[PDB]
């Protein structure tokens, strides 16, 4: 079964847009034949009929609430009022029942096993397109900690995120990644951005292990007409044509 | 004075526009006080006052032209007749009266001293935006070598180049560059692409040591007004107003 629960996959949705999101990712998870344990951090933004459903998927949904006086987060809520998602997303950290997890966001999609990443140490991310000698950070390998956690806390007090956002405050605190251990290095098939040079794709893009969509433009946002299995609006299209295959199939008999 | 005999940066121009590249990398590399030797492979195609000109920089313009029959890549090209351009680049590994060099495409500037990049060791390069398992073939450390060069005309002939120029053939020859040694990653600062995540320029931009100017529209195909120092169309355009300033200042003096 998934009889690996000392290590998960770690992912959030912060509203309803986003958990259908997060049900693809966890779905195409378990299609790859995963053994970890699968978690959606949810706030209480996302509604409770959604909750339910995201139960059908993860083997947990735990609650994160940064505007709770008894959140650890909350007085660096206080002093960074634009952090909110960010200080959220952060408390994957506090995920101390297992020794290793890999954070997801819910825009990513899994194409293949990718249980091999649990062989690497924290903290290992791709490079981000565009500013290669900074990680991205809608996949990374981490290991829950409660010193950790208290020490992001720190420095977003402190600075804030450089990009508004976790990215920034994530390669601070980890700005040793650029220059130190190639390992911690993930291959970019393992964080593969819609947005990416075309031969380059031509080449390695068959061998992508999970595809990032990044952009405003989310894959929940398209129009699908499930008739002709299109979307209305796209230049490898089979990963979005993916994403709304495993909804329409692998998700929507799940709550019934 | 320029007393590294045994070391050199070395550059490339096809055509008298591309020379105006070349010149202007030239005087930034003296400008910021290389005890390096400069080298420029050029083409007949380049012209015999174009020639003289870069003779003012350059302490060594090599003639490459791969037309010739006696030239050591003619039979590639006549395997491969598209890749005139990436074979005469190649001609760089020929340039054994060197231990160890770093090419720059004719499209960059040097804004810092980086005789540093003389530390590193074959092949050295800095991960191409877009996609950043691969480097970008615009600035590498390489150690010149017969044996290398063959091997590399050898993989040209066999298979060509996966992206029709140089940077697809030098990735598939040091194909190990993603995976292997943190040390042959440059700091994307040597090699900073023009079209590169503003955030990321703002808090690491000011440190930028090389910019290349990437896409179709080089700097020389802009027409600059002397009097406003400005140009016809530009997101950093410091740059491109440096170039030109390097251009005017400093280039058109030196034929007189
Ligand atoms: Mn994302
Ligand atoms: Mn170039």
């Amino acid at each position: 079964f998934q009889s690996m629960t000392d290590q998960a996959f770690v992912t959030l949705t912060t509203n309803d847009a986003y958990a259908k999101g997060a049900l693809v990712l966890g779905s195409s998870l378990k299609q790859h034949r995963t053994t970890r344990r699968l978690v959606v951090l949810a706030t209480p933004q996302v509604s409770d009929s959604m909750r339910k459903v995201l139960e059908t998927v993860f083997d947990e949904v735990i609650m994160v609430d940064v505007l709770d006086s008894g959140d650890s987060a909350h007085l660096t809520l206080m002093k960074r009022p634009e952090l909110g998602v960010t200080l959220t997303k952060l408390h994957c950290w506090s995920l101390t029942q297992y020794s290793k997890c890999v954070f997801m966001d819910a825009d990513t999609l899994v194409l293949a096993n990718i249980d091999d990443l649990f062989d690497r140490e924290e903290l290992s991310a791709a490079p981000d397109p565009g500013w290669p000698d900074c990680f991205n950070s809608g996949v990374f390998v981490y290991q829950p900690s409660v010193e950790t956690y208290n020490q992001l806390l720190h420095l977003a007090s402190e600075q804030g995120s450089f990009d508004g956002g976790d990215q920034g405050i994530l390669n601070t605190f980890f700005s040793s990644w650029a220059t130190t251990d190639i390992r911690k290095h993930l291959p970019f098939i393992y964080n593969l951005s819609s947005i990416s040079y075309l031969p380059a794709f031509k080449v390695f893009g068959a061998s992508a292990k999970v595809v990032h969509f990044l952009g405003r433009v989310k894959p929940w946002n398209y129009t699908y007409d499930p008739k002709t299995k299109s979307v209305k609006s796209m230049t490898h299209p089979e990963f979005l044509i993916l994403w709304w295959n495993i909804f329409t199939t692998n998700v929507l008999p799940l709550l019934q």
